[PDB]
């Protein structure tokens, strides 16, 4: 289909061509001409390669020009929601405003009023509806992004919940990878079902076993090794994607890779890659990654900060880092390597979804530099034909709720009672009864009990109240726990230690109480370690607030509490991924999570009456936050510093921003400024 062949304002088919778009895929088509134009809600389920964002960008933009309204556009991650928010912007070329909201749950961001495209996650989302955001009254419609992690258990209850809400209220789309149950989905939806394969650039997909590859077409090619594939992805000027299991894993066979990829680079390449490897902040986990870079190839995972995975993102677009191996968790190329189909899980180590096998090989052949994409599964130790039949031929897994997840059921459950208005347990039982839970028809009587059980741990630690009517109602700490966004437990735990916080209020003993609560991932230590750890938790057991652990969970709050406390301390970045066996993008996202639990800890206490402690929390919010001594609060609103520079600034001089609002930016640059210069 054409673009001018489209029944839509003039603004987006102009704003498309500009793109270099000028006509539509098949599948698009299909989507475009179902119903969605005219409002009905749809469950999109094609190739990624196939345009599945720019069906709901027209459908968003055609939604507001005609009908005016806001359109939200749920992402799965926060990193995910920076992608979208880039290649929304030339929508702000015909007027149309947009925002990024994801995180502060704590707050109804009525600025978000003055917006048409809302971008964010789902708990984000979730939180602005607790609060009752007044422009979510003009929401006409929510786009799903990755629908189908739905069925993830960490966090798909959140988003069934929001997609629970806003259903029959908001016209609904959703974006989703192939499915085993697409028409169960698309029924509990009440949407037009768009299900293909169809693809710009062929793929064809393979299994590589002992020295050949065997093509799903029943051809076979000899390769000397799995990754000579890679070698001649290389010299055929295009490039490849490996994916493994491990984070260590990814970081080793990058380096082997970048050992004979090095070889295979023109001279200008190996400057760049050489500047590229320079330009990277210092840190054990950047060696490597600088050492691999320098060598043409590039790992990627959750262990390193942002920052790098962009860098990492945009040079293999640019085409100059020639292969990139990846972990799956935050992840087009000629080809396709999917290394391992076994990985560690918390249920002993499991082979990887059929589902996310797919998605993997879907990211096989550019659209305008490949005539095909090829996508190869290696099989180390495993019948080749079962990974064939397994991985290719095989059904993919069909979604299964994952709102019984009792952690966000009982912050649900809450939620509904506190910030929504129910008031009955079978109130409660009638938004279940608009879940994909209760369309599924899954387990029903357990899930009353996990509700009545928790409705009990509710009432018992004074969250909500009942009646002898059994009418329920919610206390202070019940609204202001939904509020926060926080487990009801982890509100429980501050609930129940506030009066030792009180007593005693120090870092140790607050960052070891957060990280011990259900809302965050505590560190790993090793066999080795727990050495340490043991002696040095039997030398400031004083500091905490708990009897004995006599206990896993401790020890890695424990030591959780050990790095927050040397990044409050100004504690060198690298010092810190040494000294603790920790990577920078798990400091990162650990610190972020810190000052949120600390802000919601005091919260609570305001909650509690307990108000001494208020300011001492609240400066402790900040410190975490920034990784800063006390005295470099003032000078963190400058426009850019962070702890490095901050301190430099404060010993070398200035403390203040008056300080700097006259200091010759001579003194400056002797040590550290446009941005700055441009915030005054
Ligand atoms: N009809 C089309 N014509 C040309 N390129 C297209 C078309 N649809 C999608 N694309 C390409 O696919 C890229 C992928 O993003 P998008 O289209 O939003 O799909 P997805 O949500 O699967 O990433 C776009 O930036 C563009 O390069």
């Amino acid at each position: 289909m054409r673009v001018d062949e489209l029944r839509v304002d003039e603004r987006i088919k102009s704003t498309l061509k500009e793109r270099g778009i000028e006509s539509f895929y098949p599948p698009q088509a299909e989507a475009l001409k179902s119903g969605i134009l005219e409002g009905k809600n749809a469950l999109i389920s094609i190739p990624t390669a196939s345009g599945k964002t720019l069906i709901a960008e027209i459908a968003m933009v055609h939604r507001i020009l005609t009908q005016g309204g806001k359109a939200v556009y749920i992402v799965p991650l926060k990193a995910l929601a920076e992608e979208k928010f880039q290649e929304f912007q030339d929508w702000e070329k015909i007027g149309l405003r947009v925002a990024m909201a994801t995180g502060d749950y704590d707050s109804k961001d009525e600025w978000l009023g003055k917006y048409d495209i809302i971008i964010a996650t789902a708990e984000k989302f979730d939180s602005l509806l607790r609060h009752g955001s007044s422009w979510i009254k003009d929401v006409k419609i929510l786009v799903a992004d990755e629908i189908h992690l739905i069925g993830s258990r960490d966090r798909g209850a959140t988003l069934e919940v929001i997609l629970a809400h806003m259903l029959g209220k908001a016209q609904i789309i959703g974006l989703s990878a192939t499915i085993g149950n697409p028409e169960e989905l698309a029924e509990w939806l009440n949407a037009e079902l768009i299900v293909s394969d169809w693809r710009p650039v062929k793929l064809r997909r393979g299994v590589f076993y002992q020295g050949f590859v065997t093509w799903e077409d029943g051809s076979i090619d000899r390769f000397s090794s799995w990754e000579e594939l890679v070698y001649d992805a290389i010299r055929k000027k295009k490039g490849a994607l490996i994916f493994v299991n491990m984070r260590r894993k990814a970081e080793r066979v990058a380096l082997e890779l970048s050992k004979k990829v090095k070889s295979l680079l023109t001279k200008p390449e190996i400057r760049a890659l050489n500047e590229l490897a320079d330009s990277l902040e210092e840190n054990p986990t950047n060696e490597k990654l600088a050492k691999a870079i320098r060598g043409g190839v590039a790992f990627h995972h959750a262990g390193l900060g942002r920052d790098e995975r962009v860098l990492v993102e945009e040079n293999f677009r640019k085409g100059i880092i020639k292969a990139v191996v990846a972990t799956p968790t935050l992840s087009p190329a000629f080809r396709v390597i999917i290394r391992d189909i076994w990985r560690y899980s918390d249920f002993g180590m499991e082979r990887i979804p059929i589902i996310e096998v797919h998605q993997m090989l879907g990211r096989a052949g550019r659209p305008k530099y490949d005539e095909v994409g090829e996508g190869i599964i290696v099989s180390t130790s495993d019948d080749p034909r079962e990974v064939m039949n397994h991985y290719i031929f095989g059904k993919p897994e069909k979604l299964f709720s994952q709102l019984s997840n009792e952690s966000n059921l009982r912050s649900q459950v809450l939620a509904l009672i506190a910030t929504f208005g129910y008031s009955t347990v079978e109130e409660i039982l009638k938004f279940i009864s608009n879940t994909f839970y209760a369309y599924q028809r899954k387990d029903t009587y357990s899930l009353e009990e996990k509700i009545r059980n928790i409705l009990y741990f509710l009432l018992e630690n004074e969250f909500i109240e009942i009646s002898l009517e059994d009418k329920i109602r919610p206390l202070s700490l019940g609204i202001r726990t939904a509020k926060l966004y926080i487990d009801p437990y982890t509100a429980k735990m501050f609930k129940d230690k506030m009066e030792e916080v009180v007593k005693d209020p120090n870092p140790i003993g607050i960052f070891h109480l957060i990280s011990l609560t259900p809302d965050i991932t505590p560190f790993n230590y090793s066999k080795r370690e727990f050495e340490r750890l043991e002696e040095e938790y039997y030398e400031f057991k004083d500091r905490l607030y708990f009897d004995d652990p006599y206990e896993r969970k401790f020890f890695r709050a424990f030591k959780t509490a050990l790095v927050l406390l040397a990044w409050i301390n100004e504690v060198p970045e690298g010092e810190i991924v040494e000294k603790y066996s920790v990577e920078p993008g798990d400091i990162y996202r650990i610190v972020e999570t810190a000052e949120w639990l600390v802000y919601s800890l005091k919260e609570i206490a305001k909650v509690l009456g307990a108000y001494e402690i208020v300011d001492y929390l609240e400066t402790l919010r900040v410190r975490v936050k920034y990784g800063i001594r006390e005295e470099l609060i003032p000078l963190m609103q400058l426009p850019l510093v962070g702890r490095r520079r901050a301190r430099a600034l404060y010993n070398s001089g200035f403390r203040s921003i008056e300080d700097i609002s006259q200091a010759r930016p001579e003194e400056l640059l002797k040590i550290e400024v446009e941005a700055i210069f441009k915030f005054l």
